[PDB]
């Protein structure tokens, strides 16, 4: 099974750019980072930073979660994003989205030891 | 009974302003729309533009809700909003809000007839 830490990298992270390039940006990596399996993951938000920058947030400033918990923090700085969302015409198993970018504000869930992000809240 | 699109305008309305003018508009608005009754709603966003924009958007674009509901419609401008969430100070019934401004598309889930917003999905 995959730790929660490790899910989080794998749905939410994508250093390797600076920011989505195209409208097929979403497409291709709902794809590669396996959110398509047997439906299609709705919405989805890839942060393109460095891993580090990320993990630091759950230093960052204490505020509540959509759900009520309190072990949310946002981000002190924007962060360049890209969510990526369902558009009408997807429909498994040929996938459809929207890749919107933009520069704002995270908010991460934040658990363990080490204290990591293990879900994405919401931007800003 | 409050109607689903009379509760959106009261959580999520507020058109009398341009924007946050300041560090407490949160704390200020979450208690009188009502927000703060037996709890502390944690997270809830203010958008500034008309009630009409806001209307308009459900006829916008159609994208997913992060639920997996297909009824969900994003802005195609920026709108002015208010991100209101508790901070670690906060505790019922002095309850305390961090409050963020910032310009995003707002997505937002329609229902009805006339087709309207009922519930705040997300900015991007
Ligand atoms: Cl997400
Ligand atoms: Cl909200």
């Amino acid at each position: 099974k995959e730790t929660a830490a490790a899910k989080f990298e794998r749905q939410h992270m994508d250093s390797s750019t600076s920011a989505a390039s195209s409208s097929n940006y979403c497409n291709q990596m709902m794809k590669s980072r396996n959110l398509t399996k047997d439906r299609c993951k709705p919405v989805n938000t890839f942060v393109h930073e460095s891993l580090a920058d990320v993990q630091a947030v759950c230093s960052q400033k204490n505020v509540a979660c959509k759900n009520g918990q309190t072990n949310c923090y946002q981000s002190y700085s924007t962060m360049s994003i890209t969510d990526c969302r369902e558009t009408g015409s997807s429909k498994y198993p040929n996938c459809a989205y929207k890749t919107t970018q933009a520069n704002k504000h995270i908010i991460v869930a934040c658990e363990g030891n080490p204290y990591v992000p293990v879900h994405f809240d919401a931007s800003v």
